[PDB]
């Protein structure tokens, strides 16, 4: 089998991407944030504290003839941005772009943190990291990909995120018309439960490539590109007027600037992030100070190849017995 679904930016800055997901019988379609940095499929639901729901579409398990309460199971998660949510668990039928899993754990939120409530466009998350990170207790549950894997034509999914435009998640096949040149594959460590790999270096604009190992995770659920302070300093030094602001919480730059590109290495291959991808607009409405899309990972504890990086590439998440990551230009 295979599946294919369009993924759409939630706003004009590409802050995140939502993908429609069919849950239950009859189908309840929710728009989920596909997140290769976490491993829970959780949704706003009829059980969510009413004051914590503001415009989201909810899953109502009592209206699904295939929903079954997973007895005694609970979940609770906290993300790297400070947000959280928790609740109980059903199993139900879940389909993504024509690909169907029966008996998928669907984590129904009883509580969500304010940042989720405030974001009307995201109805929940669909985790695509390794199932070892799944938070369901006392019995850990598998991801949608993990459940689908054996049935897929090939045990892979691909992320093709657009810049200010729709893109695609495919399951089970590689669309060879969706990228240019070749796909360069690189080793993955699953030791921390992430799609963790090592970039071979970077360049700023038309500058010389610096060969240096950068360990990080491919994370579709993170907006920005978080890299070591040395790297980030080298980038923003090429933008006149850019500075790290403690009060704003990162590098800011004059909105009148033209940003240089940023290149990262995948083995001997090179992915070029155009400068425009690194502009995340005014820090506050009407400001002429703009927020940068490349920021320091110091104090995160890990480097994160988030959407800013991933949307510059066609990315293969290869879930073979020994997982690997593939990157191509597009």
């Amino acid at each position: 089998s295979t599946g294919s679904a369009t993924t759409t930016p939630i706003d004009s800055l590409d802050d995140a991407y939502i993908t429609p997901v069919q849950i239950g019988t009859p189908a309840q379609t929710l728009n989920l944030d596909f997140d290769t940095g976490s491993s829970d499929l959780w949704v706003f639901s009829s059980e969510t504290t009413a004051s914590e729901v503001d415009g989201q579409t909810i899953y109502t398990p009592s209206k699904s003839t295939t929903a079954k309460l997973l007895s005694g199971a609970t979940w609770s998660i906290s993300y790297g941005d400070g947000s959280s949510s928790s609740g109980d668990v059903y199993t139900d039928t879940v389909s993504v772009g024509g690909l169907t899993v029966t008996g998928q754990a669907v984590e129904s939120a009883k509580k969500v943190s304010s940042s989720f409530t405030e974001d009307s466009t995201i109805d929940g998350l669909l985790g695509l990291a390794f199932s070892t990170l799944n938070t369901v207790s006392p019995t850990q549950q598998k991801t949608f990909f993990d459940n689908a894997k054996a049935s897929l034509d090939s045990p892979v999914f691909t992320a093709d995120l657009g810049y200010h435009a729709p893109g695609t998640y495919n399951f089970g096949f590689i669309d060879t018309t969706a990228y240019t040149g070749s796909i360069t594959y690189t080793a993955v460590s699953t030791k921390q439960g992430f799609w963790e790999w090592t970039s071979t270096g970077y360049a700023v604009g038309s500058g010389t490539f610096k060969s240096t190992s950068i360990d990080g995770i491919a994370d579709t659920g993170t907006t920005l590109l978080y890299l070591p302070a040395t790297v980030v300093s080298a980038y923003w030094a090429q933008v006149s007027g850019a500075k790290s602001s403690s009060s704003v919480g990162g590098y800011v730059f004059p909105c009148s600037a033209t940003l240089p590109s940023f290149t990262f290495g995948v083995g001997s291959a090179r992915i070029v992030i155009p400068g425009d991808y690194i502009d995340f607009g005014p820090i506050s409405t009407g400001s002429s100070s703009c927020f940068g899309g490349i920021q320091s990972s110091a104090g995160i504890g890990i480097n994160i190849f988030g959407d800013v990086a991933l949307k510059a590439a066609f990315v293969v998440f290869n879930g073979a017995t020994t997982p690997t990551l593939g990157f191509a230009s597009k």
